[PDB]
């Protein structure tokens, strides 16, 4: 039923697979001309909730459907246990026959550690003939096409280890648990009556943080599962149907939200809905000028920097750290991120502090571009031992200068007023200095508009109020003015069954103006 | 017999199950436009003596007598093992046809781990073809339709993870310790066919000490009690061989009993731990109950989540008073204790330093990790002038900056004490709590009626049972002379007042030691 059309995301994984597994086997005399040799043993690994299987059966049908020039035996290597001697060993070799008779051919082996698993001294002598001979069925029966091994498992060492040699099972494909989620969106849905919008499923993908392809859909089922105990509570302690309208159970925007907490759910997060219109602009303006500083986000039309560097610098309660700098890093996506603070560095225990700093580093270097993050640089720089700050020193040396990584820092105090090592560090005479300032007064303006008001009528005199809110709110930074926002947003549930005004509004302005925060 | 009426505190799993086992009986057209497929395992887990083995009595005795006619079938653990090498697998097989063919049934199957262990490679093979054969006709349930079994087992680890899949066992019930509302539920069950009913109020007022006691613990003591008082009415028989003559009636059970019942009594889960959590005793709650209202009502205005949804910012709070003000032994554990069904994680120095083989950051992270994991959650550190001068620069760098990564909204309080003012407090501290949030409380004095309060018990009510005007004099006196003491110079007047009251149990007339307790009245003298 799935051809290539119910998978969200895997535009890369497509093509490395059908490229060196399907097309060798849909083109085999192509590979005769070099004598490439591709491997005869493949793996679907990767953790759980990636849809294996499915993947095997999508190639059955692709291979299936046509000329049947290549086929697809569907195959389990767990409920292919016999308790006896040696009858589960012919069905690899019938099998590797019968797709052989019928080649060529993909055979899936679903959980081999059952079939296949670690013979030894513990293990009956019928699974240890089954393993033995089991080997001996695959590497003896392949080399020469056109049998591809394909196998899935949960674990890489839950395989015997003598199927792991030279001129055996060897190809491993790794399959990862958020791009692919608006594809998953679109899906899933193909065929609802009740189809909800695109930013509604946009923000069902956003609010479902760590979920991985079957939770995704278990919450679209659960969200109609309680859409019909919602409009319809009197389904418990009632006779049998006798009128039910089964069309009113139409999702709204409150239905998945009050369905999402139900149940239980890197240093980059965007901002949320309510600081969003109030640092949106300052994030933009960042990202502007590391667009100018950095070129990245012999021969002439290739982009190339000198060593990108660059310092967050404000006022200590500015949010340069609290708010700015991970929404930056999240804006910055599709770019390897690795951060470099305490908690990952004392963190764990069996290991030197020298010892885990150096293999960031590395495998930065390995994946460039990446970033690199290090908050709190002006505090960073009193709690570590002398020989750190060296080591550090010498392997930010050892880049090479035209390589495109990027160290990204945040800081309280002044530029002036940091180690002098850190100053004959950045280059302020470039564009290596960025500098935070507070909101103008249209995004003032802008933070109150929802409470004030679109929700406090929901079943004048308050502009002036509205004005002197702004009127005393020049100069407070980002946490007076969202702990303000909070002060005031709580009198609102205070009074939410009392209709009669004037009451409410009275306790609202006298609060404002008690509000002392100097 | 018991029949879905014993069962009380849950009332919440009765009403899912009978959709499992009835609904789909009678109403088979719900289930067919959604096509719904209601599972057919269930998986019964949680500490024991909370339940999960009353219910399937219960389901079982509905069953039995209830809409004809629905079998039950059930196992003991681990019976389907035979001597022969094919008679172990093979009576599963043959019970279980058994109850395919008498179809509708119910099938039953207790302590789990005893017969479906976890497999590996490092036991014996018998038990892996069996738990194989097990998971085989299991696997295949949808065409054998109207087929429910269902699990009990105590230990949630022990269990193959192959058979808690989809297809086999999808669901499990949790059966925790009860609460409050549902001791009391439970009280008045087991109590209900005593002919002198006892009342209500009493009821709960006993249920409030009750805090660890789980079904099995509370059914106990309702037999302690009455063998109580059966060895107080009748001191005679014990020390006897042949038999006696009793009225039958002259037994009769009251308080004083469920108190010495309850004195010797364990809690079940209690018998290898100690929570962090007590409630203050009888002879104080007159002397701070006033305080804890007052520290709740304040921690229910600044972090409101304990009264469509309250919104809260980083709450905090730091209780602040004397050295001798009893904030960080009295009030904080009345407050951890009466806010319960929270999980709250303690942090001082017999717990960073209290463990060896791990570096104290360690034990930070798990500990934040934890906390942040089942929100709303509390953090406490007490003495928070003495847990910071003592540890090293990296971890309060480590405590500091992993607390900043917390959502702004979540409920998570931090909950500390001090006895230095706040202005003498560690400068780089007080950027945590600020005055205009109300995270700020100073512990003040008991007022003249706490004290006449206080001591109004022991004078003049305990001096005056056998083994006036005067005693009025001596409250008088002592109530003003006291008016400068913390509650440590108190409770300590408090019992050298009793000892005195205790060393003339003997005598059997008064006036000859109210001389006495005036003179070591005025012999009385702290200072601070
Ligand atoms: N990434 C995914 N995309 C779509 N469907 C998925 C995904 N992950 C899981 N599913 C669905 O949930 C089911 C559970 O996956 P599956 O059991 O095959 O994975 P697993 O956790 O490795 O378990 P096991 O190997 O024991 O079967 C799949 O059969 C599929 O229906
Ligand atoms: N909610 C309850 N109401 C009344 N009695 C209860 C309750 N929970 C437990 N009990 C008492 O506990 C007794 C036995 O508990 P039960 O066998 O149900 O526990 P279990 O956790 O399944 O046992 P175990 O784990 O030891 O196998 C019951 O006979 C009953 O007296």
């Amino acid at each position: 039923s799935v051809r290539f059309d119910s998978v969200g995301g895997l535009s890369n994984h497509i093509a490395a697979l059908k490229e060196m597994v399907v097309f060798p086997l849909l083109y085999p005399e192509v590979f005769e001309k070099f004598k490439i040799q591709p491997p005869r043993g493949c793996l679907f690994y990767g953790p759980p909730g990636t849809g294996k299987t499915l993947v095997a059966r999508a190639l059955a049908n692709e291979c299936s459907q046509g000329d049947k020039r290549v086929a697809f035996f569907m195959r389990k290597g767990a409920d292919c246990l016999s308790k006896w001697v040696g009858e589960s060993e012919r069905q690899l070799r019938l099998l590797f026959d019968q797709a052989y008779q019928m080649r060529p051919s993909i055979i899936f082996f679903d959980q081999i550690d059952g079939l296949a698993p670690v013979r030894s001294s513990r293990q009956d002598q019928i699974h240890s003939s089954i393993v033995s001979t089991l080997l001996a069925l695959m590497d003896g029966l392949d080399s020469r096409g056109e049998i591809v091994v394909i196998g899935a498992t949960n674990r890489l060492d839950s395989i015997d280890p003598a199927l792991r040699r030279p001129g055996r099972f060897d190809r491993e494909f790794l399959f990862s648990l958020k791009e692919a989620r608006k594809e998953i969106l679109k899906i899933h849905t193909r065929d609802w009556n009740p189809k909800p919008l695109d930013t509604f499923l946009e923000e069902l993908a956003e609010n479902c943080v760590g979920y991985c392809g079957a939770d995704i859909k278990s919450i679209c089922a659960e969200a109609a599962l309680c859409a019909l105990r919602r409009r319809y509570p009197q389904i418990y302690t009632t006779s049998e149907k006798l009128q039910l309208d089964l069309s009113s159970i139409n999702i709204s925007a409150k239905d998945f939200e009050v369905a999402m907490q139900k149940m239980i759910p890197s240093p980059g997060q965007a901002l949320s809905t309510v600081v969003k219109p109030l640092l949106q602009n300052t994030v933009d303006k960042i990202l502007e000028a590391l667009q100018r500083v950095f070129p990245h986000a012999n021969a002439c039309y290739q982009p190339m920097s000198f060593r990108p560097r660059i310092l967050i610098v404000g006022e200590p309660g500015f949010g340069q750290g609290s708010h700015l700098a991970p929404a930056v890093i999240h804006a910055l996506e599709k770019f390897t991120v690795y951060t470099l603070d305490i908690p990952v560095l004392f963190g764990v225990s069996t290991t030197s502090p020298e010892e885990t700093c150096a293999q960031v580093i590395r495998e930065a270097k390995r994946t460039a571009p990446s970033i690199v993050y290090v908050p709190h640089i002006h505090v960073w720089w009193e709690i570590v031992g002398p020989t750190l700050k060296a080591t550090f020193t010498t392997l930010l040396q050892n880049i090479p200068s035209f390589a495109p990584v990027l160290l990204l820092a945040t800081s309280d105090k002044p530029h002036s007023a940091l180690p002098e090592e850190v100053q004959e560090l950045f280059i302020r005479d470039y564009g290596e200095i960025f500098n935070v300032q507070l909101p103008d007064k249209e995004e003032r303006t802008k933070f109150f508009e929802d409470l004030i008001l679109k929700q406090a009528a929901k079943p004048e005199r308050l502009k002036n109020l509205l004005k002197t809110v702004v009127k005393k709110s020049q100069n407070y930074n980002i946490f007076q003015l969202e702990n303000l926002y909070a002060v005031i947003s709580q009198c609102i549930y205070r009074h939410r069954k009392d209709h009669d005004k004037t009451s409410l509004i009275q306790k609202m302005e006298q609060e404002v103006e008690n509000f002392s925060c100097s």
